[PDB]
């Protein structure tokens, strides 16, 4: 009767440490292990829910489960409603609800999946239909619903998930007895943590290259449970089961549905695309200035500058101090001038503390109690910047208004282009409040999840503490959300253009409305190299606009590591070098001239590659697609690129495979089936001063060389990618003309496209107001397709083609029919380069043979 393999033995004592005589008095097994795996765990036949009354509506099924026998959890619903609709082909969802009480709920030919249902104990069987591989077999452990408890287990397909956001982990999490805890939390990165962000979705590969995705709609603190079984169990604190299951089958596909519910990510402005500089303790307008000055001196490119508290007066919101920062608007109007934008932190908390009449953002949100309140009533304060500080609610209607108001007063002062959303944990220096927290179950839950401090109030605020639609208790992982949210809408009423948040705690959902930067992270090796699978695990989660601060945060870079953090950086979809107070300078123009030249070289490329990123972000926005991928999105089917993440690739063509250690002058990466040109072998121009031409892979691991000023860049053939000239800024490089890559199949076969907008404004899509084109290479010509021809691409000027993998040197190379003016071809690299006068938006025929 406990007779159960130790992987598939199911922890009987979450709760607390527990003897022998106290397991067998829960009617649990106790078997030490052998050297994790719990000692105490259920039987086979322990209590769970019967399934009982189910029926057949036109959505799908409901019935009731019965538990007969409590748990050891207080306050068990013995009575529950189980819900299953059949939303689409590709989406089952399933509840499981209290129906006498409204619980707390997240405001937000066949099908591919079949479903049985055990009926004692319960569990709800899904079922791949293609193959009739068991996804979701919930039966593998009792069903917990006490108030502050849910517990819901499944089997796993294989030992390969991810997911579960946000930690510092591989890609692939591990299935060893893991807990990973969902409480958005400010500590600085590292592994076994909860940080800033929580997303309870996971995707699970299966043998043979499908995959699912399940995503438990719960913001409560939970932790996920996973053995090698392999199995995975949701223990979450409140709220309700909110089961939506993805059939997929393509990594990709799972994404995709995903995203359909929670939302495609937003589309960012041209802009945010650019190189971003910021650090704490530029202390002045002057000093500021100064940063520009030299970047533009040395030949880096810069699209926005950034200030951190540095600005503010007494570090407080929506103010600018009057002595290094005088002269605030007329730095800000300066960079516009010059064709660049600008960036500047915000905090939630507001300060409290000023003499009344003194300091409007807490005066007006005093008048119209926009705050989160405490158990009298009055705001709740805590510690953080400016001193004491209340803490906006942006679940309440009238502090979004408060708020909007408080964005675009400030605007008129400083036009600032977007909002740099940070300590939206909420974080606070002090445990809760200043007058500590009550007692009660909200504050001393029955269940406390792995989190850091061992208490939910731990550099945060009181649990039990009251917003608008709920206790912070419920509403804790959404309160970055909820600012993203309400910044995302000041933004757009304050500017009339499109939004740029960047945010530090998050949920899912959040890439609808924002992006995110990985947070306060160590100037290390190990730092580095952990930030490509956090930069994908993000991507995957629909928060496509993602990074880490180029050249780490905290503590001191070295030469070696800024430039190969530079290298990787500028294949971070959202690109900013940010540093600490008390780091020594991490500018690019700050470094020796050898190393200044590594990192030109990598921010020239990125430029370059712009209208192809902006491109990416545009299936992002229209199809759910993902900006930067694993091997695995791209590849499921090669089982050798499932534990691959300190590589990436940008789309389905690019493949970077960056040097993430000291003293490295090779770099050994897998390349899946294909051919893989280099991208060195592609011309790029630069303003200032800056190995086998293909790969061809049976799907294997390659050593390359990669000396200290080189990043590996591979094109993947049958692939056109659109290129555009140099710029300091974007609104330079914007009226460069374009390039052409053509990476020829060995069939001599390639396809690309264009998207192009005016790059900044709203309801572009909707209004028709772009041009989309795209590129065909067959027979030894390559044509343009024009999908959709507006005034915003119709000057867009084609002046080079480059095409790599032709085999024989033409003796004749065509456009329109008329032999070009100059064209080159190396018998050695097999490049062929054609100069031309076309338009992007104008039918052209380039030829050669
Ligand atoms: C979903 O998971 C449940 C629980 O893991 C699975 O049901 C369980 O299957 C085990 C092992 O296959 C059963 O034990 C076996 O019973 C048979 C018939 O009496 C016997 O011939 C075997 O020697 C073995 O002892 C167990 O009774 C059963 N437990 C429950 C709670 O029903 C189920 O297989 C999974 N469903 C699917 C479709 O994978
Ligand atoms: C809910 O939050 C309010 C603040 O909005 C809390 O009010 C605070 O109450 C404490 C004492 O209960 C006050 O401290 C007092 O300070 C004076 C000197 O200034 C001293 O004479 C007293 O011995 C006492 O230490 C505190 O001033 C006050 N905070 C503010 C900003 O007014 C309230 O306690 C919170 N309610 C609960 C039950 O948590
Ligand atoms: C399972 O359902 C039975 C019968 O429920 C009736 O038919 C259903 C389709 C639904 O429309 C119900 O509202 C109906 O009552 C339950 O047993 C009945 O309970 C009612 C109301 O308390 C009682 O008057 C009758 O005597 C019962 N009828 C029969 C034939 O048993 C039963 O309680 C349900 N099970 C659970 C655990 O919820
Ligand atoms: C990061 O470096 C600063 C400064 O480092 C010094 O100056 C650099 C140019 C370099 O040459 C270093 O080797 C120097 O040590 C560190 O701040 C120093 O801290 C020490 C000991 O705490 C203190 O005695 C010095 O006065 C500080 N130096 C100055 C001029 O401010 C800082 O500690 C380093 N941070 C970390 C965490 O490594
Ligand atoms: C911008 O560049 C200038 C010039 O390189 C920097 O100012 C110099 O700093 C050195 C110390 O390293 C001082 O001894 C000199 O007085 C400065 N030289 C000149 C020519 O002024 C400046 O620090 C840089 N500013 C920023 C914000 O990076
Ligand atoms: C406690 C020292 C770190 C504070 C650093 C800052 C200051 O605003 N707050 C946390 C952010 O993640 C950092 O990017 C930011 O520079
Ligand atoms: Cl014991
Ligand atoms: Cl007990
Ligand atoms: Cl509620
Ligand atoms: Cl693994
Ligand atoms: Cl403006
Ligand atoms: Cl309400
Ligand atoms: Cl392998
Ligand atoms: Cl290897
Ligand atoms: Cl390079």
């Amino acid at each position: 009767q406990c007779d159960v393999p130790p992987n598939s033995r199911f922890d009987c004592a979450p709760d607390k440490a527990i003897t022998q005589e106290q397991c067998e008095a829960r009617g649990c097994c106790y078997i030490p292990a052998k050297q994790g795996q719990p000692w105490c765990f259920f039987p086979p036949s322990y209590p769970s829910y019967k399934l009982e009354n189910l029926s057949s509506s036109e959505m799908g099924y409901t019935a009731t489960l019965t538990r007969t026998t409590p748990t050891f959890f207080p306050k068990d619903i013995l009575t529950l409603r189980l819900d299953v609709m059949m939303e689409t082909e590709n989406r089952l969802h399933f509840t499981i609800k209290d129906p006498a009480n409204r619980r707390y709920e997240v405001p937000l030919p066949s099908p591919l999946y079949s479903v049985e249902f055990s009926e004692e104990p319960f569990g709800v069987i899904v079922h791949r239909q293609l193959d009739g591989r068991v996804l979701l077999n919930t039966t593998v452990a009792p069903l917990f619903f006490a108030d502050q408890f849910l517990q819901l287990s499944t089997s796993l397909p294989s030992q390969y998930i991810t997911g579960l956001a946000e930690h510092l982990s591989p890609l692939m999490l591990s299935t060893s007895w893991t807990r990973i805890t969902l409480w958005n939390r400010d500590l600085a990165p590292t592994p076994g943590a909860n940080l800033y962000g929580s997303h309870p979705f996971y995707l699970a590969l299966e043998d043979g290259g499908s995959a699912h995705g399940v995503f438990l709609l719960n913001s409560n603190a939970m932790d996920v449970v996973l053995q090698p079984s392999p199995a995975l169990s949701w223990r979450s604190t409140g709220g309700i089961l909110d089961v939506y299951i993805f059939l997929g089958p393509e990594p990709k596909s799972v994404v995709q549905q995903y995203l359909d519910v929670v939302g495609y990510p937003f589309m960012p402005p041209y802009w945010g695309l650019g190189f971003h500089l910021c650090r704490w303790g530029y202390s002045s307008t002057a000093i500021t200035r100064q940063v520009v000055e030299n970047m533009t001196r040395a030949h880096f490119p810069l699209d926005v500058q950034w200030n951190d508290l540095d600005y503010m007066d007494s570090r407080r919101d929506f103010t600018f101090n009057k002595d290094g920062f005088r002269d605030f608007p007329a730095m800000v109007q300066e960079l516009h001038q010059g064709g660049r934008r600008y960036m500047m932190i915000v905090d939630p908390a507001i300060s409290s503390s000023g003499p009344a009449g003194s300091y409007r953002p807490y005066d007006e949100g005093l008048r119209r109690g926009v705050f989160i309140t405490n158990e009298t009533g009055q705001p709740l304060i805590g510690k953080v910047w400016p001193g004491s500080t209340a803490f906006p609610d942006f679940t309440n209607p009238t502090a979004l208004a408060w708020w909007e108001d408080m964005v675009a007063e400030f605007h008129d002062q400083v036009p600032f282009d977007g909002m740099w959303i940070d300590m939206n944990e909420p974080s606070n220096f002090i445990r809760g409040s200043e007058d500590g927290c009550p007692n009660n179950e909200l504050e001393n839950p029955p269940y406390v999840p792995g989190v850091v401090g061992g208490t939910l109030q731990a550099a945060t605020i009181c649990a039990s503490s009251h917003q608008f639609l709920s206790t912070h208790y419920n509403l804790h992982n959404l309160y970055g959300l909820t600012e993203a949210i309400a910044s995302h809408r000041a933004l757009v009423k304050a500017r009339g253009t499109r939004p740029f948040v960047i945010s530090r705690s998050t949920f899912a959902g959040h890439g609808r409305y924002a992006g995110h930067w990985t947070g306060d992270v160590w100037s290390s090796w190990e730092q580095l190299a952990s930030s490509v699978p956090e930069i994908l695990q993000f991507n995957l989660l629909g928060v496509p606009l993602v990074g880490a601060d180029v050249c780490g945060f905290l503590g001191n870079t070295s030469e070696e590591l800024c430039v190969r953090w530079t290298q990787l950086g500028a294949f971070y979809p959202f690109m900013r070098n940010h540093n600490s107070l008390l780091s020594l300078p991490q500018e690019p123009y700050s470094f020796s001239e050898p190393a200044q030249q590594a990192m030109r070289k990598a921010l020239t490329l990125r430029y370059a590659l712009l209208p192809h990123l902006y491109t990416l972000f545009h299936q992002a926005h229209v199809a759910g697609e993902t900006v930067a991928r694993p091997l695995f999105l791209e590849f499921p089917k090669d089982s050798s690129t499932w534990t691959v993440d300190h590589q990436l690739l940008w789309g389905e063509a690019l493949l970077i495979t960056p040097v993430l250690q000291a003293g490295k002058a090779e770099v050994t990466g897998y390349f899946p089936l294909g051919t893989w040109y280099d991208l060195q072998t592609v011309p790029i121009e630069a303003l200032g001063s800056l190995r086998e031409p293909a790969i061809h892979s049976e799907g294997q691991w390659v050593t390359l060389p990669a000396p200290l000023d080189t990043i590996n860049v591979h094109l993947r053939a049958g692939y056109i990618i659109p290129l555009q000239g140099p710029g300091l800024t974007t609104t330079e490089s914007r009226q460069q003309p374009m390039a052409l890559a053509v990476a020829l199949t060995k069939g001599g076969e390639a396809r690309g496209e264009l998207f192009w907008d005016d790059g900044e404004s709203l309801e572009v899509l909707e209004r028709g107001a772009y041009t989309q084109v795209i590129f065909l290479a067959r027979n030894n010509t390559i044509v343009n397709e024009l999908v959709r021809v507006t005034s915003e691409g119709a000057g867009l000027q084609l002046q080079k083609v480059t095409v790599l993998g032709v085999a024989t040197a033409p003796q004749q190379v065509l456009s329109n029919g008329v032999p070009v003016s100059n064209f080159t071809y190396s018998p050695d690299t097999k490049v062929l380069d054609i100069c031309v006068s076309l338009l992007m938006g104008e039918q052209f025929l380039v030829s050669w043979c």
